[PDB]
């Protein structure tokens, strides 16, 4: 299953849509611009699992993202340990602009 996760509300609010999602293994999570770009995607480090930095700087999609509908992916297979993975935006953190994916297993 691909689960699309919207940044920026419709309203133009700076939040992930939606916010939380859970996955199960082989699942992709799809990240769209859909308004007020630029917006980024930084996994928190100490809230992966085993609190890993190189594991939150694989998932990272660090570059700042400009363009409309611009997407980033990640599929979770087998690399990926079971846990929750909190991640943000970094332009918006101060305003809130966070997520978290559950990988069941
Ligand atoms: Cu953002």
């Amino acid at each position: 299953e691909t689960f699309t996760v919207k940044m920026g509300a419709d309203s133009g609010l700076f939040q992930f849509e939606p916010a939380n999602v859970t996955v199960h293994p082989g699942d992709t999570v799809k990240w769209v611009n859909n308004k007020l770009p630029p917006h980024n995607i930084l996994f928190d480090d100490k809230q992966v699992p085993g609190a890993s930095k190189e594991l939150a700087d694989k998932l990272s999609h660090s570059q700042l993202m400009f363009s409309p509908g611009e997407s980033y992916e990640i599929t979770f297979s087998s690399d990926f340990p079971a846990g929750t993975y909190t991640y943000y935006c970094a332009p918006h953190r101060g305003a809130g602009m966070v997520g978290k994916i559950t990988v069941e297993g």
